[PDB]
């Protein structure tokens, strides 16, 4: 079976702004398989956004909960973040990701998305 994810919706925004990442997963990834958004700041490691999937419920970490939305759509096999009221912190490279802990020993990463928040 095939496995690919392919991310894309990054750019520059001005701070109070919106972006829209997705993240087009292989249908045998998109329906068994848990979906989470990580993102590096340069200097820091990956860290939890968001989740979606697999079962369990909708996850977000603390600092985006009530701004950021993960969803699915599926017609298009594609797991969504918006992120609305973007700020200076939220500057990182956003990784979609795609894991599950019961048999698989792996998990699959996309190649990343620039997301910067500037004042200008």
């Amino acid at each position: 079976a095939e496995v690919q994810l392919v991310e894309s919706g990054g750019g520059l925004v001005q701070p109070g702004g919106s972006l829209r990442l997705s993240c087009a997963a292989s249908g045998y990834i998109y329906r068994r398989y848990r979906m989470g958004w990580y993102r590096q700041a340069p200097g820091k490691g990956r860290e939890f956004v968001a989740a979606i999937s697999g079962g369990s419920s909708t996850n977000y970490a603390d600092s985006v909960k009530g701004r950021f939305t993960i969803s699915r759509d599926n017609s298009k096999n594609t797991v969504y973040l918006q992120m609305n009221s973007l700020r200076a912190e939220d500057t990182a490279v956003y990784y979609c990701a795609a894991y599950r802990i019961v048999s698989d020993p792996r998990v699959y990463w996309g190649q990343g998305t620039q997301v910067t928040v500037s004042s200008l």
